[PDB]
């Protein structure tokens, strides 16, 4: 309590310059170290850690407003191409192109036994349509599930993403403002410590 109100500070000082940026986003990650061979930080959750963390968000905010997209990402160029997807799971038109430059990232500390949470600050700009005409598959893809449960300020993101045959479960917490500049405060961080740990310690 009293240590999460230092970190939400020391955030906070840290990303205060970047809140004039347009287009920013913040995020705070669950995942783990060394669990994949050629990376250092993996934002992934166990099977059944996933399924966990599901109904607990399932129970504790029926009420609250719940999307839910499949989509087809490609990666080209530093971009980020989102695709609609048909019923079968594949790409249909390409509906954004965003690019992704990371401007403050944070490792925060976890209680021992608890999933590590990272937290990110970037801008994510929109840009030029026309480059879809490269196509989904001009480069590396990733079909996503996502569950979005929004919750006042906060976005919880439950995603299956399959990449290369293979699935993966991400879990991830967004800020949702209407002006970040104006609504990403100390306490908005704080409390998003309050949400992240409770997701990261339910075992
Ligand atoms: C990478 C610089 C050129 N470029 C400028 N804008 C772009 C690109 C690009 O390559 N790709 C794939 C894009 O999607 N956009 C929007």
């Amino acid at each position: 309590d009293a240590e999460q109100r230092a970190v939400a500070k020391a955030l906070f000082d840290a990303v205060n310059k970047h809140l004039s940026n347009p287009f920013i986003e913040v995020e705070m990650r669950l995942g783990q170290f060394k669990v994949e061979e050629d990376a250092n930080f993996t934002a992934c959750v166990s099977t059944e850690d996933y399924e966990r963390i599901k109904t607990y968000l399932m129970t504790e905010m029926e009420n609250s407003s719940m999307t839910r997209s499949v989509t087809h990402d490609v990666s080209l160029r530093g971009w980020r191409h989102t695709y609609a997807t048909d019923e079968n799971g594949n790409p249909t038109r390409c509906v954004s192109i965003v690019r992704k430059k990371r401007l403050f990232v944070k490792n925060i500390v976890v209680p021992l036994g608890a999933y590590n949470l990272r937290f990110a600050v970037s801008t994510e700009t929109p840009g030029d349509l026309r480059f879809s005409g490269a196509g989904p598959r001009a480069g590396h893809t990733r079909l996503k599930d996502r569950l979005s449960i929004t919750d006042g300020m906060f976005r919880y993101d439950m995603t299956q993403v399959t990449e290369k045959g293979v699935l993966m479960h991400e879990v991830e917490i967004e800020g949702v403002f209407s002006s970040h500049e104006k609504q990403l405060t100390e306490s908005w961080l704080e409390e998003l410590l309050r949400r992240a740990m409770r997701l990261a310690t339910l075992r």
